[PDB]
């Protein structure tokens, strides 16, 4: 299901307009809105991140937070 | 947005599995899948690449291809 990118971002309604990344962003980094805060969370390694930063690179983020993600590593390419 | 490489990586859907090099590797060379053949395409400085072959070097054939391409010279380097 939220393998489509299009999906992920469905979850982002009631995300913070003032957050320094946007929610399509991390949608196409993978992640879901958890609804609380600036918390996402990936569909694939369910890892989290939140505190988001001016900067902040949603995909670097997400590495650094679970560096061996299937999702980051390309194994959902068709 | 192809700065960064895993959004390059994103684009090698359906790349062929029978090509002697590899999407990531590619895409490490700062090369977008163009869907046709064998065919990426610097994000950078726009050179095609076709024609991989066994023992083809991505980063080789690229400076070879655009000797003066800014991002194999690393002027995206943060
Ligand atoms: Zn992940
Ligand atoms: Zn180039």
């Amino acid at each position: 299901e939220f393998v489509e990118e299009f999906n992920r971002l469905k979850t982002f309604a009631n995300f913070p307009s003032g957050s320094p990344v946007s929610a399509s962003t991390l949608a196409r980094a993978g992640f879901l809105y958890t609804g609380e805060g600036d918390t996402v969370r990936c569909f694939s390694c369910h890892a989290a991140v939140d505190r988001w930063q001016y900067g902040d690179s949603a995909v670097g983020r997400h590495r650094k937070v679970s560096p061996n993600c299937r999702f980051i590593n390309g194994f959902y390419l068709e």
